[PDB]
């Protein structure tokens, strides 16, 4: 059937990681015809496998040269329920692999413990006399009068085959092959003994012929082979006599002219590829890339790097109809691997005026083309990626001859940030531009289309009333999995998996905008101005702009590897781009990746004059290229900021270790900051363990890590800088602050008193952010209890496990009930309006929603107290030790070492005493002044349990003097001020 087939393989399953197979699939990639997608329901169902004697298996049309087919099992959830497997293609013919009942991956039928299965192939198909003799680990060693050993009789894939009872634990067995049709020594196929070593690992062994090898799956191929050459050789695992090339370090797997060279060993033949180091060596350019339109539209100077192309040319699509090819125009080597033209008015293309004009570059390579995007394009066709299958030019964008400059408002220049001169004085909302005005209560109000960046401008000046300084936006640069012809379009069913909505970390070019958020994506100017606008208008609130981008990353890998075959990516030994979610890794260690990289930072820096970046899993990038970007943005705006993703992620080319970009990077710089996980998880919990009791939910946490999370010396990497840690407790990462208090408190928010439990939980948290040194940063919504509780009418209560929305939890209270609307997303890359959403009502409707409207006054209040001293900002590690004490110390006057509260005091400059007091008990709980803190009685109060600012509270509620010193109500948090003035 699909067993007789050069391209089907058959994937085969002993158990479903889950109950119900209706709900679960078989995600594809790599080397398959259709890699799978829209995750989860994109997989192929095990709801109509077919079954074997094994279990379920499902059978994935391949595209030859196959070599690698990746997969794993996931649910309508989508959980990835078996972690993500891969099958290297043996031979050409190998079309089978095996899933066992711990996920782990056979080129055979895997055998029950207990039992090897001894497979032995004939070439001539006599098996009349064959038998085996065996001892070892086995249950029942050959016993009888040599030499009748055990017949050969039964019939399986790979020649006859026994199934030998094994001991426990199973080791060592050994066997000869025996023809009992010849007399004495003759009868033994191989004098010598056989002896298989592995038998933990495997349960069946084949054999051929009179062949000595003992193998370890069908196909014969031997454990020791040679997988890759540059250019050194990749092996499979671990000489002189078997190697060979015309035209040894084992722990690694490793075994050590400007033209390809050809390297065998033993049948194994390999083509020679070049180092990208090498390729450094020789083609590293430095002039100017892209395509520069001059003379008023009237001329374009093209720049591409592309040093292993034959020939080049630029197709010019219509300005009008994208899809009208105008014709081409071949380009002529330049210095260094480029290629260059000029279009001018000598053009046979009949255009007078380029601007609006779309191009791609035809790049031919040892006699195959590709259409390939311009790395350094400025803006784009409108893209639709629904459309990519229909030819070549739809697989990738079409760049678009545009002027940036001429473009917008022409007084655009860098912020003039109110309360703001260092990284420490910044106060970050992260914000998705269309999440921010696709709440359809807002649709009548709106005097722009929604979800665009000229609608984000009408509700900027709530944000300036707010008091943030920095406005951080999801990407904005092109991505790739979206249709833009369809961005007016209401997303208002809740849908949380194939959805038209994208957070945007889908890369597709580093240089133009998405026309996603764009008035009209099919005019490539419009988004520019647009932009430009949004940016002038953030700045004319005395704000800034900072850039979420996605360097980490591309969509696809051929957006790059059509540019240059294996350069651009991080590579494995063999050359191989490595890859995520399909795409790219890019690597920014050689030379035209890093360059990209910071051209790209200094181009929006220039272009749209904002204000810093943050970058996308920052731990997948070398530090240097990241502080050679810092500085090359600096040198152009001086008071712009960066921050990022320092996880420890760092992947990089295969053997070659680096300094990497992440958490660690801190003690070595005092440049770009990062994400405080260690504050986050204490205080609320945190990916990968969200729900779990903690600081403000009712988890005790131990008081000094809660201090020096406070003081920004988290206790999981050194920041010898408080401007190193950027503190938060929610992103558009994970639950948001609502949903997570909700679920780790285990009380549904649809009882109004539960509602006004985790509001105190909440604005306690915010308190604790917002006063905390360092730079606060807030989730769009964090201020007023965002929720992406997940309200389809059909979901109040638990649905079939083929319905569970994807990416969601199901929220449970203290009796193990599921809440009422029970799921809650927790990762809404995919989701629609409905749950992206950031609700307006709730954010400012008081009369209709006072909770919410108190929390969003609360965070205001806390902006501006935060603003109104330095005291919550100081500048460097040496002055928060002389200036912040811990008063409930650990040990001192029956404060225990973990806790849910906490008081501390700080000594601002002008010689003011700040104290901030957190109860987020459930009983009223008293904080001891002592002798020491005794002033603190003196104290005009800042925040109480209602509300916070700069001012004092006439009457401060939710607070008690007592003998000992301070009592706070439950679920209560205070500032304190007292001025010796
Ligand atoms: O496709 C993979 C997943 O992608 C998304 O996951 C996100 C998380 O939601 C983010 O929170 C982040 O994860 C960070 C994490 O915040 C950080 O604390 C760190 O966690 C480490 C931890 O330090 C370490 O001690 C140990 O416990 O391992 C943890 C890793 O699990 O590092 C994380 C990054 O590795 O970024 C990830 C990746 O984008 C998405 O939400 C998921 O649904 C999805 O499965
Ligand atoms: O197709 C091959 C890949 O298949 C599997 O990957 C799937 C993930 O397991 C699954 O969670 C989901 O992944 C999406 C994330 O959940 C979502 O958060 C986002 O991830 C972003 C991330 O937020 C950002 O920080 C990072 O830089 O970019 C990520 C990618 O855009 O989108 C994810 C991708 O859709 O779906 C995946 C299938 O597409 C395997 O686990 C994976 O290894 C394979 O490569
Ligand atoms: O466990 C005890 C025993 O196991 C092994 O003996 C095996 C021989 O090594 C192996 O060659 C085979 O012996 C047969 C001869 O090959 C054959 O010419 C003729 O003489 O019959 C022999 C079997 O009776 O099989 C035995 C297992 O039966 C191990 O190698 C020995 O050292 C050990 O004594
Ligand atoms: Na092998
Ligand atoms: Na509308
Ligand atoms: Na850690
Ligand atoms: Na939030
Ligand atoms: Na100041």
């Amino acid at each position: 059937a699909h067993m007789a087939s050069d391209n089907y393989f058959r994937i085969h399953v002993k158990k479903l990681p889950e109950e119900n197979k209706d709900a679960q699939g078989l995600w594809t990639w790599d080397d398959v015809e259709k890699p799978s997608e829209n995750w989860p329901n994109g997989a192929l169902s095990f709801k109509d496998a077919k079954k074997d004697d094994y279990g379920y298996y499902l059978d994935v049309k391949l595209k030859e040269q196959a070599k690698k087919i990746s997969f794993l099992i996931n649910n309508t959830a989508g959980k990835n329920l078996t972690g993500d497997k891969s099958v290297e293609k043996l031979v050409p013919k190998m079309n089978e692999a095996w899933l066992d009942q711990d996920y782990k991956v056979f080129s055979y039928e895997p055998q029950p413990a207990g039992t090897v299965r001894v497979n032995y192939y004939r070439t001539d198909g006599n098996y009349d006399k064959k038998s085996l003799w065996y001892w070892g680990d086995v249950k029942n060693p050959s016993s009888a009068q040599w030499p009748d050993g055990t017949d050969f009789t039964a019939t399986g894939k790979y020649g006859r085959y026994i199934d030998i009872p094994l001991n426990e634990a199973a080791r060592e067995f050994g066997f000869l092959l025996l023809d009992e049709s010849k007399q004495g020594d003759d009868v033994k196929i191989r004098k010598e003994n056989y002896k298989f070593t592995d038998l933990k690992n495997h349960s069946q062994i084949f054999l051929k012929d009179d062949d000595e090898s003992i193998y370890t799956n069908p196909y014969y191929v031997h454990d020791i082979r040679m997988t890759g050459a540059q250019h050194e050789s990749s092996f499979s695992t671990l000489i002189l006599k078997h190697s060979n090339i015309t035209n040894i370090d084992e722990a690694g797997k490793k075994v050590t002219t400007k033209h390809p060279y050809t390297v065998s060993y033993n049948s194994d033949q390999f083509t020679t590829k070049t180092s990208w180091r090498l390729k450094d060596e020789t083609y590293s350019y430095d002039g100017k890339l892209g395509a520069d339109l001059k003379e008023e539209g009237k001329q374009v100077d093209l720049t591409l790097w592309s040093p292993s192309a034959d020939k080049v040319s630029v197709v010019v699509y219509d300005k009008n109809d994208p899809d009208k090819v105008v014709g081409t125009v071949a380009l002529e080597k330049g210095e260094r691997g480029t290629w260059k033209q000029t279009l001018d008015s000598t053009n046979k293309l009949g255009i007078t005026d380029f601007t609006g004009y779309y191009y791609q570059y035809q790049i031919e390579r040892q006699g195959k083309t590709v259409l390939a995007l311009d790395p350094y394009a400025k803006s784009l066709a409108a893209w639709n990626s629904d459309d990519s299958k229909i030819d070549d030019a739809h697989k990738v964008a079409k760049a678009a001859f545009v002027d940036p400059a001429k473009l917008g408002p022409q007084d655009l220049t860098y912020g003039k940030i109110h309360n703001f001169k260092t990284r420490e004085d910044a106060v970050i909302y992260e914000a998705h531009v269309r999440d921010f005005t696709s709440d359809p209560a807002i649709a009548k109000d709106l005097t722009k289309p929604f979800g665009t960046f000229e609608a984000f401008i009408e509700k900027l000046d709530y944000l300036k009333d707010l008091g943030v300084t920095h406005i951080q936006l999801l990407p904005v640069l092109s991505y790739y999995f979206v249709n833009e012809l369809k961005n007016h379009e209401r997303l208002s069913d809740y849908a949380s998996s194939n959805s038209n909505y994208n957070w945007g970390y889908d890369p597709q070019n580093y240089f133009s905008l998405t026309g996603m958020y764009s008035s009209d994506p099919k005019n490539p100017e419009k988004r520019i101005a647009e932009f430009k606008n949004l940016i002038n208008e953030i700045h004319k609130r005395g704000m800034g702009a900072i850039l979420d981008v996605v360097y980490n990353h591309t969509a696809k890998v051929d957006l790059f590897e059509d540019l240059e075959p294996n350069y651009y990516h991080f590579m494995d030994a063999d050359g191989t781009p490595r890859t995520s979610f399909g795409g790219g890794r890019l690597g920014t260690t050689h030379h035209m990746t890093k360059r990209l990289l910071i051209d790209s930072i200094k181009y929006l820096v220039d272009t749209y004059k904002v204000d810093g970046f943050r970058f996308d899993m920052m731990g997948d990038h070398d530090a240097a290229s990241i502080e050679e970007a810092y500085k090359a943005a600096r040198a152009l705006n001086p008071n712009l900021i960066m921050l990022g993703e320092g996880w420890r992620t760092y992947a990089g080319d295969e053997n070659m270790p680096t300094k990497a970009a992440d958490q660690d990077w801190m003690k070595h710089t005092d440049t770009v900051a990062v994400f405080s996980d260690d504050i986050r998880n204490n205080l609320k919990s945190g990916y990968p363990n969200e729900g779990q009791p903690a600081f403000i939910t009712g988890g005790k946490r131990d008081v000094n890590t809660i201090f020096k999370n406070l003081i920004a010396q988290p206790t999981n990497f050194e920041a010898d800088s408080p401007g190193d840690v950027i503190q938060y407790i929610a992103a558009h990462d994970n639950l948001t602050l609502f949903d997570i208090i909700a679920q780790s408190i285990k009380k549904d928010p649809s009882k109004a008193e539960n509602y006004a439990e985790i509001h105190r939980r909440l604005r306690l948290g915010n308190l604790m952010v917002l006063t905390a040194q360092g730079t606060p940063f807030i989730h769009s919504g964090q201020e007023y209890g965002r929720t992406k509780q997940f309200r389809n009418p059909a979901y109040r209560t638990p649905v079939a496990e083929d319905k569970v929305p994807n990416k969601s939890h199901l929220l449970r209270d203290k009796d193990g009930n599921p809440f009422d609307y029970p799921y809650f997303i927790h990762d809404s890359y995919d989701s629609s309006d409905a749950v992206n959403k950031f609700d307006w009502t709730k954010a400012t409707d008081g009369k209709a929603y006072p909770e919410n409207v108190k929390s969003r006054d609360y965070m205001k209040g806390l902006i501006a107290l935060r603003q109104s001293t330095d005291a919550f900002r100081l500048k460097s590690l040496q002055d928060i030790k002389d200036r912040v004490h811990l008063i409930t110390v650990p040990g001192q006057n029956g404060v225990e070492k973990e806790d849910v509260v906490i008081g501390y005091q700080i000594t601002a400059p002008n010689g003011d005493i700040y104290a901030v007091f957190v109860n987020a008990d459930e009983k009223a709980r008293e904080f001891n002044l002592g002798t020491a803190f005794a002033h603190l009685r003196n104290a005009e109060v800042l925040a109480d349990e209602n509300q916070a600012g700069p001012v004092g509270i006439a009457n401060p509620k939710g607070l008690e003097w007592t003998e000992k010193g301070l009592k706070l109500n439950a679920l209560t948090a205070t500032v304190l001020r007292v001025s010796q003035n």
